[PDB]
């Protein structure tokens, strides 16, 4: 009793901390708020609800020794929400293998500044797919001293829904992602790396010119990391001719021709609006350049770096749960050690305490923003 106590007071503080502290980094720095970030919050919702929502009664639980002395009702509106949250949190691994295979494999480029919060309404379609999951708990599916899912049809149903059959999907889909950034991923990357490092270096050089010969000089040096960075030609596209060729380069056109512009500003000592020109520079790279050269340098797909391994522990935190518990639903002959049944449980719900670890120590930008303690 004593050990569900300690054990589950630590687990419910770290589960909150350490959530709240991924929401509100990514609510204060401007490099965490990305598309994928909006479903790791929504991740990091599901686990705050279940530290509030369904971890307290369910240590009181376990320091009672499994019994459950309330309501029926309460019980299965406790159910409800276990199995939504659960189910939540799978559905949302499964929406960023979608999220993210479709940004790899349909490039699009917007008129109008900004996303399409496509993201935001596949996260609200998760939400409402794992209540409709979860629904039928709360309509009362048990025939009462303990809290337990005795309906085997639903066990079974919920762990395919929920477990078995998304699983395998998300994991071609990842699978599929990090196969297709590879193919855009150039042979020559350091050559591309320090084309640009020079356009952004120089940038800064602008930026900071005390005359017009540095400005100049600065441009001259930018303007030939630009066309060099134009004949860096992914492998996607080395066996097409000279269409997916035109997209391609013409970025890079509209980029030397504002450096063309900006070159004459500062040969005529014009200092001030060669570097107001330099500025709109930054602009265009955002536009038709930026997103792909961190998917030809190879960068995209190592900031996606940090999604196998929060893939990979839930994994290993909830397969045990969800082969006893549809085994359990599907043989009741096959009798589990019912300390084995607790031990699952308790395995699952750790998972909601590890993901900002893994954020903190796996991903770059949470841990810069970490870091800076
Ligand atoms: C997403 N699919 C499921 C999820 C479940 O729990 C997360 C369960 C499950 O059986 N949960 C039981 C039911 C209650 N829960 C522990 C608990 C929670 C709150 C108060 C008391 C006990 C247990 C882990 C079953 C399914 Cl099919
Ligand atoms: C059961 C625990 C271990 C299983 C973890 C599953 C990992 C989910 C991701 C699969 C996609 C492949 C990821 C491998 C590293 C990236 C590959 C690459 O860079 O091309
Ligand atoms: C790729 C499959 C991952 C399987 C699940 C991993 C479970 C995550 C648990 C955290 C362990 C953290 C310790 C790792 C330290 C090494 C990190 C590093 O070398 O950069
Ligand atoms: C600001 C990042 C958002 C998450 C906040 C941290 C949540 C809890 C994590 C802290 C536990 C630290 C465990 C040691 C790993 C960090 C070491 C490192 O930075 O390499
Ligand atoms: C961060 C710390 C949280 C991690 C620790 C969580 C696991 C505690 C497990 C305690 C075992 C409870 C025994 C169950 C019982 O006796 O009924
Ligand atoms: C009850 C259901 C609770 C639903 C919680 C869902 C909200 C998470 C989605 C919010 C998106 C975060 C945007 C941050 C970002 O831009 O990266
Ligand atoms: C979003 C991710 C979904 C991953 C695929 C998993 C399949 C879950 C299907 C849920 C269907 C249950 C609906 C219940 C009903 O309307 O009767
Ligand atoms: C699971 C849901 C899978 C969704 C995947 C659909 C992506 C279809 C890809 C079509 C690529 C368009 C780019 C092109 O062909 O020119
Ligand atoms: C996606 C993670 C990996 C999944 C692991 C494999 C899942 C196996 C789960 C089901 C085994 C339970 C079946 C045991 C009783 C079956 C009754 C019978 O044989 O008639
Ligand atoms: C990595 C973190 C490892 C997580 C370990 C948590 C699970 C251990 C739980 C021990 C089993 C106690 C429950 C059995 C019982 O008393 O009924």
């Amino acid at each position: 009793g004593a050990a569900a106590l300690v054990g589950g007071v630590l687990l419910i503080g770290a589960v909150l901390a350490g959530n709240s502290l991924v929401c509100v980094s990514v609510a204060t720095e401007r490099a965490l708020q990305t598309p994928t970030n909006s479903f790791i919050v929504s991740l990091a919702a599901a686990d705050l609800l279940l530290a509030l929502l369904v971890l307290p009664l369910f240590v009181y639980s376990e320091v009672q020794g499994g019994a459950w002395l309330l309501s029926p009702r309460l019980c299965d509106a406790l159910m409800a929400m276990d199995v939504m949250l659960c189910t939540a949190s799978i559905f949302n691994l499964c929406a960023i293998s979608v999220d993210r295979f479709v940004a790899v494999a349909v490039p699009l480029r917007y008129n109008r500044q900004g996303g399409s919060r496509r993201q935001l309404l596949l996260i609200g379609a998760t939400w409402l797919l794992s209540a409709a999951v979860a629904a039928p708990v709360l309509c009362g599916l048990n025939d009462p001293a303990v809290c337990r899912l005795e309906d085997r049809d639903y066990v079974v149903y919920s762990s395919v829904c929920s477990f078995f059959l998304p699983c395998p999907l998300m994991l071609l889909l990842y699978w599929a992602t990090f196969r297709g950034l590879q193919r855009w991923e150039v042979a020559r990357r350091a050559d591309l790396e320090d084309n640009w490092e020079t356009l952004n270096d120089n940038l800064k050089v602008i930026e900071k010119a005390d005359n017009a010969a540095q400005v100049k000089d600065a441009l001259t040096k930018m303007r030939a990391a630009a066309l060099d960075a134009q004949k860096a030609t992914p492998p996607k596209l080395e066996d097409k001719s000279p269409p997916e060729m035109k997209d391609f380069r013409h970025g890079f056109d509209i980029l030397v021709g504002q450096i063309d512009d900006a070159l004459k500003l500062a040969n005529e000592g014009k200092v001030k609006e060669a570097q107001a020109a330099a500025e709109q520079l930054k602009t265009t790279r955002n536009a038709y350049i930026q997103k792909y050269l961190a998917k030809i340098t190879g960068r995209e797909r190592k900031a996606m770096r940090v999604l196998p391994v929060v893939v990979g522990a839930f994994l290993l935190c909830w397969t045990p749960f969800f082969v006893v518990h549809i085994t359990q639903a599907l043989c009741p002959a096959c009798s589990v050690p019912p300390r084995l049944v607790s031990a699952v449980t308790w395995l699952g719900y750790v998972n909601s305490a590890l993901n900002p670890v893994i954020y903190t120590v796996f991903n770059a930008e949470f841990r810069n923003v970490f870091r800076k303690a």
